[PDB]
């Protein structure tokens, strides 16, 4: 009862699942599904009780009463003086991204381009770019402005799948899990980084971790920041450090979300596994760092500086924001008083 079932979406997060575990003496158990969806269901059922959430999902979540707990938190220059778990959390960038040695190629020339999503329903892969291109656009036939697309979680059958591969031998194609080589932000990225696609729809810090020496990944070894550019929404093309000016919108951190007859001791353990495992923990780098999985965001994203105390008591709505909670709104409707399951 002090004992906390997290929910691992996929075989490579059942095993850095497993391994958390262990270091535990099993304060920690997890349970696994093969997609975040079936993740949500799982905890509703109250089978597991929590995982770390998208913003995208936990729209979808909320609906079904699951509550934000605690976020993840990153480095900040602004808000030095307050510890992580009370700092306040900044939230990200949702940017566009091209190779640079692709010229002319702008936020206006970008029907019938290849794009490179980290999957459907998430915030900087989806709902952002996809609700800008079905608001301009007129349309909701929004499966037909990308001739093709690698966006995890789409019917494989469709061109929004044709840009996908599959795990090492091309089964699990387009699947919403690490599986798939160009799932979540990194895979997107690299659907890019290879020329897979022409657009690539990621967070800002993706840019900056696998460039310049920074992934040590063999497809991201040679890769260097100044070969790609941001698209804004201007129709301009700004380098990579512009991120600030040339963003399509900042999204709510990801975030832990579990049942409310459950959040108090999914957050008292939490708190307490984080001081062990986390940054600076008794036991981070010697035996077992909770936020490091090796530039692949298992569980929680590899920059995680902490998972961050809330504030006011958010309900999704006022966590995720009511810029956000629209965005989504007018978006689904396309497809308002919910659940989705
Ligand atoms: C886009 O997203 C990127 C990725 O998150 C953001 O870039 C990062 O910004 C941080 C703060 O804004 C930089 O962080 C600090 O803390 C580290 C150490 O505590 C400092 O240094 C390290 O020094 C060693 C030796 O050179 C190197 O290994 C490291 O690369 C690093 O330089 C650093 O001085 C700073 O005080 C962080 O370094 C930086 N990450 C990278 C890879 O550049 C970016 O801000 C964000 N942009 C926007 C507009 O949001
Ligand atoms: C494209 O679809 C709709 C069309 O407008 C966009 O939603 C609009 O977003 C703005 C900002 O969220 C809303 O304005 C707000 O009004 C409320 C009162 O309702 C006020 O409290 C706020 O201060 C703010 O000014 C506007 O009402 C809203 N309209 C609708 C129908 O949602 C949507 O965001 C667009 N999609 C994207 C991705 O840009
Ligand atoms: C297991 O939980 C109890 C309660 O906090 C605690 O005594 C112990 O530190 C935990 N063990 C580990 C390895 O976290
Ligand atoms: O609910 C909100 C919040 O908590 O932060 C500022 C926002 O703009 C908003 O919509
Ligand atoms: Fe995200
Ligand atoms: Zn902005
Ligand atoms: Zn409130």
């Amino acid at each position: 009862y002090t004992r906390v079932v997290w929910c691992a979406v996929g075989p490579e997060e059942q095993k850095k699942c497993q391994q958390w575990s262990q270091q535990s003496g099993q304060n920690v158990t997890c349970a696994t599904a093969s997609t975040t969806d079936d993740c949500i269901v799982l905890v509703l059922k109250g089978e597991a009780d929590a995982l770390n959430l998208d913003g995208g999902y936990i729209y979808t979540a909320g609906k079904c009463g699951l509550v934000p707990v605690l976020a993840e938190n990153r480095k900040s220059s602004k808000h030095s003086s307050l510890d992580c778990v009370l700092r306040p959390t900044e939230g990200y960038l949702a940017v566009a991204v091209v190779k640079k040695a692709n010229e002319g190629l702008t936020w206006n020339s970008l029907k019938d381009k290849k794009s490179c999503h980290t999957a459907v329903d998430r915030t900087a892969g989806w709902n952002i770019p996809m609700g800008l291109i079905v608001n301009q656009t007129g349309s909701c036939a929004f499966d037909e402005f990308f001739s093709q697309s690698c966006a995890p979680g789409a019917d494989p059958k469709s061109r929004l799948c044709a840009l996908c591969a599959g795990d090492d031998q091309g089964l699990d194609k387009c699947v919403p899990n690490s599986k798939e080589k160009y799932y979540g932000y990194t895979g997107a990225f690299r659907c890019l980084a290879e020329d897979v696609g022409d657009v690539a729809f990621v967070k800002n810090d993706t840019v900056w971790e696998n460039t310049n020496g920074e992934s040590t990944a063999d497809w991201a070894k040679n890769l260097k920041r100044e070969d790609f550019r941001l698209l804004c929404l201007d129709g301009t093309r700004k380098p990579v450090t512009e991120a600030q000016s040339c963003h399509l919108a900042v999204a709510p951190n990801h975030a832990v979300v579990s049942r409310s007859d459950r959040a108090a001791h999914v957050e008292q353990v939490l708190l307490h596994q984080q001081a062990l495992f986390g940054k600076n923990g008794k036991n981070c780098p010697d035996k077992f760092c909770l936020f490091k999985s090796e530039t692949k965001n298992l569980l929680f994203n590899d920059n995680t500086e902490c998972l961050a105390k809330l504030g006011g008591r958010p309900t999704y709505e006022e966590y995720l924001g009511t810029e956000y909670v629209t965005a989504i709104a007018n978006l689904k409707k396309c497809s308002l008083e919910a659940c989705a399951f």
